[PDB]
C-alpha cells in the first residue's frame, strides 16, 4: 500500500535525465529514408519506452502508407497476414510483399545512412541503435481501409469509453508489422500500439479523469506497477529462460480487460491503489492459471495458448507472482 | 409544466427520408463539376447537412470548405471576427493586390455554380423541386488567431485535454462585408460547434444508456424552436429581424460552461434546466451582453449591431411565453 507509492516514486524520478539526442538520429534517418522512392511517405507514428526500468532504452515506429491494400490471412491465425495489391514492385515475391525484401533494403539504408555520424547492428523490430543508449527501429505498412474481420468484435470498450469512441477509434488505420509465424517468412503481424497509447492517456470514464483532485484515478499507475513487477521477475530469472517469452504486451492487455470489467472511475480511486493492484495481479495471475488471455484487438488470439507459452512457464511465473504478492513484493 | 414542452419535442421529432436523399445527389455532383475548375480542386464538403431553422425540415444548409495553404491573416479595424486574407497558389485569378478578394472568388463561385445546374455568406441558395443553401469557406490548418485564445472555455465541462484536440483542428473562414467593408472574411467554428454538441457529456457514455440519459440536446432544440417562432408570430413587426440561431447556440454554449456536471441535466428536471436556459438568454438581453464563444472579446449582443428597442421587445416576449406556459408552442 505505501511501499506501492514508494515504488512510483522512485520509477518517476528516472524521467528527469537523451530522448534528444534521439530525435537528433531519427530525424536523419527520416530524411535520407524519404529519398528513396520505395520509402517516400515514410514518418514518424507517434520515442517510447517499452521497458519501464530501461530509461535509457527507446521504441520507434516508421509508418509507411500502402494505398489499397488487400489482406489474406494465413491459415486461421487471425494475426499474421499477406499483402497483395505501386513503388513496391522491387519487394515482390510473386503477387506478395515479401517482407524480407523489404525488410533487407531498410536495414541497408539504415546501416549507409548511420556511418556519417552509433551502431545499427541487430524480425519486425529489424534494426537496433547504439548512441549508452537503445533505440529499436520498426517498420509498419500503414493502412486506412477498415479493420480486418477478426477484429469486429475486438475492442469491447462501450460501456467504459462509449461506443462512439469505439466507432472514431476504429475509423482510424491500422498498422502491419513483418512478424514470422509458424517460420513462414512473409507474414505480416497486426498492430495497434496507436490505438493503445490513446486509451491509456484518454482512460476514464469522465473526461476529466485525472485532471482534477476529485477525479484521480489509478488506472496508469496499476500499469505501470505490474509492468514494473514482470520487468523485475524477467530480470531475477534472466540467465535461466524461465520468464522469456513473457513481455509487456502482456500485461498491457490484461490492463485493458481489467478496465473493461470495471468501467466506472470510482473503482479506480487513488486512495484504494493497494487493493486496486491487487485486483490487477489478480486477474494477471488467473489468466496465468486458466492459460487464457485474449488479445484485446483481436479476441480470436489466445496470448497464452498453449502453442505460444508452456505450461511450466505460466506455472513457475504464478509461484513467482504469488510469492511476491504475499510478502509485500520484496523484488521491488 | 414539462408535459408541453415533451408534447413539442415529440412533434418536432416527428419529421425526412426522401428530403435529403433529394439533395445528397445534387450536392456531389456539384462538388465534381467544382473539382474541375482549377480555382477550386480541392474543394469539399465540410460537416458530411443543417437545418438552420429546426422547424423548417425541407430548408438545408451545407458548408463548400477550401484548403488554403498559404494563410496569414490581417485582422480587420480590431474586429477580431472579420480577416483580410494574405498569402504569406491556384487563386492568383481572385487577388486584388495582396487582399484575396471575397468578391471575386463569390463571382467566381456564383457563375460556375449556375453553370451546372443548366439564387443567389450563403453565396447561393438552390431550389430542388426544398432548398439548401451554399456557402465557400476556406479552411486553414494554421494555428488559431490570437482573439481565440481565451475562448472555447471548456476546460471543466469537456476537460483541457479535448479542448486541445479541438484547437489542432482547422478553422474555416467565410465571406462576409464588416462595418461597408467589402473584403472582409469572418471567422467560422461550425465544425467545432458540431463536435461539442454530438459530444456534450461530461462522461462520455452520456445520453448512451437510460443510467445517463441527459437534456442538454433538447434544451437547445426547444430554445431554437421559441426564437424561430417568434420570429414568425413578429415578422411584420421586423422588430427580431437581427436575432437568429446563432444567437441561440452561442447562449447555450455559456450555460454548459457554467453548468458542467451531467446530474445537472437530469431528463427529469427538463422543466427547470429549458427555464433555466432562458432566464441566462434574457439575462444577456438585458445587460446587453453575449460573448461569442470562441472569440470572447466579440459581443453578438453590442449596441452597434442590435439596438436596445430590439432586445428589450424580445426581452417581453419570452418572458410573456414563460409566464402563460409558452402558448407559441
Ligand atoms: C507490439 C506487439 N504487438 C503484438 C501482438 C499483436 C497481435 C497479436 C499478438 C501480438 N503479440 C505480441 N507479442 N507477443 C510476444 O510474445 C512478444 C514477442 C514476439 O511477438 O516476438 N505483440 N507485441
Ligand atoms: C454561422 C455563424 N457564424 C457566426 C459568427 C462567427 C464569428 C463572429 C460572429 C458571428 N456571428 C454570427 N451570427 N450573426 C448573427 O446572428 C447576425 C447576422 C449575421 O451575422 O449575418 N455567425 N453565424
Ligand atoms: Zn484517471
Ligand atoms: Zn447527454
Amino acid at each position: 500500500a505505501s511501499k506501492l507509492r514508494a515504488v512510483l516514486e522512485k520509477l518517476k524520478l528516472s524521467r528527469d535525465d537523451a530522448a534528444g539526442m534521439v530525435k537528433g538520429v531519427v530525424d536523419h534517418l527520416l530524411l535520407r529514408l524519404k529519398c528513396d522512392s520505395a520509402f517516400r511517405g515514410v514518418g514518424l507514428l507517434n520515442y517510447e519506452h517499452v521497458k519501464i526500468s530501461a530509461p535509457n532504452e527507446f521504441d520507434v515506429m516508421f509508418k509507411l502508407e500502402v494505398p489499397r491494400i488487400q489482406l489474406e490471412e494465413y491459415s486461421n491465425t487471425r494475426a499474421y497476414y499477406f499483402v497483395k495489391f505501386n513503388p513496391l514492385s522491387q519487394f515482390l515475391e510473386g503477387e506478395i510483399l515479401s517482407a524480407s525484401k523489404m525488410l533487407s533494403k531498410f536495414r541497408k539504408i539504415i546501416k549507409e545512412e548511420i556511418n556519417d555520424i552509433v551502431i545499427m547492428k541487430r524480425g519486425s523490430p529489424a534494426v537496433t541503435l547504439l548512441i549508452k543508449i537503445s533505440v529499436d527501429i520498426t517498420l509498419a505498412l500503414e493502412s486506412k481501409s477498415s479493420w480486418p474481420a477478426s477484429t469486429q468484435e475486438g475492442l469491447r470498450i462501450q460501456n467504459w469509453l462509449s461506443a462512439k469512441v469505439r466507432k472514431q477509434l476504429r475509423l482510424k488505420p491500422f498498422y502491419l508489422v513483418p512478424k514470422h509465424a509458424k517460420f513462414q517468412e512473409e507474414t505480416w503481424r497486426l498492430s495497434f500500439s496507436h490505438i493503445e497509447k490513446e486509451i491509456l492517456n484518454n482512460h476514464g470514464k469522465s473526461k476529466t479523469c485525472c485532471e482534477n483532485k476529485e477525479e484521480k484515478c489509478c488506472r496508469k499507475d496499476c500499469l505501470k506497477l505490474m509492468k514494473y513487477l514482470l520487468e523485475q521477475l524477467k530480470e531475477r530469472f534472466k540467465d535461466k529462460k524461465h520468464l522469456d517469452k513473457f513481455s509487456s504486451y502482456h500485461v498491457k492487455t490484461a490492463f485493458f480487460h481489467v478496465c473493461t470489467q470495471n468501467p466506472q472511475d470510482s473503482q479506480w480511486d487513488r486512495k484504494d491503489l493497494g487493493l486496486c493492484f491487487d485486483n490487477c495481479v489478480t486477474y494477471f495471475l488467473q489468466c496465468l492459471r486458466t492459460e487464457k488471455l485474449e488479445n484485446y484487438f483481436i479476441p480470436e488470439f489466445n496470448l497464452f495458448s498453449s502453442n505460444l507459452i508452456d505450461k511450466r512457464s505460466k506455472e513457475f511465473l504464478t509461484k513467482q507472482i504469488e510469492y511476491e504478492r504475499n510478502n509485500e513484493f520484496p523484488v521491488f
